[PDB]
């Protein structure tokens, strides 16, 4: 298990998300579904010039899986996935610029729901989760588990768990007061409200 420091700017963003009073927490789901959709668009387009990129799985979809026993909501996609370099180097580079812009927008009167416009919507997971675990597999790289409970550090390890083919699984370990996001009716309401035109099947699993 390797432990890494977030860039100061990203730690600052995470603290803002965790600490700011903001009741409209439900937007985390739209942000993660949007990320999944982008990842699916990316593998689909790449496969037009290299069909072998789908050898790791042809089906392009999103699953939402609540588990009341574990108190987790998992968002699974069969998108492009992330390499180790993405997790430790590349995504932090884009996150730095997006965070700066988002901060400027907030000072000028924007609100937290607009986070996705700045390309850093992933961190909205921390509106509802005390810990986020991400399992990811990109073609030609290993399966990794990324994890963070904020506090300025994240971990990465090679994942020896259930092989996933290709894609990303975001596992939200929900805060004690955010268990509404495990309820079928609530998730259905939110998907209908904010994610109705996503161009991939979204299957809401039941418990
Ligand atoms: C999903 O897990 C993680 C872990 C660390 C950082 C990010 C991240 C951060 C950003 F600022 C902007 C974008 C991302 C991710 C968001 C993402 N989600 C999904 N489902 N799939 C992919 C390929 C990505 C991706 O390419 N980038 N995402």
């Amino acid at each position: 298990v390797e432990t890494f420091a977030f860039q100061a700017e990203i730690a600052q963003l995470m603290s803002l998300i965790i600490n700011t009073f903001y009741s409209n927490k439900e937007i985390f789901l739209r942000e993660l579904i949007s990320n999944s959709s982008d990842a699916l668009d990316k593998i689909r387009y790449e496969s037009l010039t290299d069909p072998s990129k789908l050898d790791s799985g042809k089906e392009l979809h999103i699953n939402l899986i609540p588990n009341k026993q574990d108190r987790t909501l998992t968002i699974v996609d069969t998108g492009i996935g992330m390499t180790k370099a993405d997790l430790i180097n590349n995504l932090g580079t884009i996150a730095k610029s997006g965070t700066k812009a988002f901060m400027e927008a907030l000072q000028a009167g924007a609100d937290i729901s607009m986070i996705g416009q700045f390309g850093v919507g992933f961190y909205s997971a921390y509106l509802v989760a005390e810990k986020v675990t991400v399992i990811t597999k990109h073609n030609d790289d290993e399966q990794y588990a990324w994890e963070s409970s904020a506090g300025g550090s994240f971990t990465v390890r090679t994942d020896t768990g259930e092989p996933m083919g290709r894609g990303t699984k975001v596992i939200l370990h929900l805060k004690e007061d955010q268990t509404e996001y495990l309820e079928e009716r609530r998730i259905k309401e939110i998907v209908k409200k904010h994610s109705q035109f996503i161009g991939y099947p979204i299957t809401l699993f039941v418990e």
